[PDB]
């Protein structure tokens, strides 16, 4: 798809066997979610954001179907005001800015 | 221009007659500047991200140029570890995003 962005670039996420929304955050390095239990082992991590800093955990090759399209990367676990699709996952769509 | 999201969709912004540069940031709603002083009224607003709320200085009106295109629009002033262009004024732009 193509989108334009008067709106919030929310997408459907499918992770783990659950449903979730997610918005393309073209701003953030990484993929982070909070709403989301992931199994399996993960390496704390803080990352720093507007306002300062949260403690994450790292999951990697995590599978995961944003938009419908399967990739498996890395995953970040932990408190976001929103969930965010970064651009670790976003180059495994082919996602380009237009203007 | 199109861009793809290996590296950070960084650009280069005029404003108030100081060359900056920013992140094309379809996660944020507004546009945020750290290292630039602006003249005249403003309004203080606080925002949030990952990490917690900042106190902004919002200012409107503001005539700004992003990878050379003159817009006119609100910025707002206050700390951020990056300067960002938020969707407020990448509408301006006719930016979308693709995959
Ligand atoms: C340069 C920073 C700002 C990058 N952030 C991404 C931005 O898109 C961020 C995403 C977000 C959405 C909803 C609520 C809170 C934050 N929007 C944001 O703060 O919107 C504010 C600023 C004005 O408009 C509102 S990040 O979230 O800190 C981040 C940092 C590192 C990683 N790995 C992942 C995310």
């Amino acid at each position: 798809p193509q989108i334009t962005l008067w709106k919030r670039p929310i997408v459907t996420i499918k992770i783990g066997g659950q449903l979730r929304e997610a918005l393309l955050d073209t701003g953030a390095d990484d993929t982070v979610l909070e709403d989301i239990d992931l199994p399996g082992r993960w390496k704390p991590k803080l990352i720093g954001g507007i306002g300062g800093f949260v403690k994450v955990r790292q999951y990697e090759q995590v599978p995961i179907e944003i938009a419908g399209h399967k990739v498996v990367g890395t995953v970040l676990i932990g408190p976001t005001p929103s969930n965010i699709i970064g651009r670790n996952l976003m180059t495994q769509l082919g996602a380009t800015l237009n203007f």
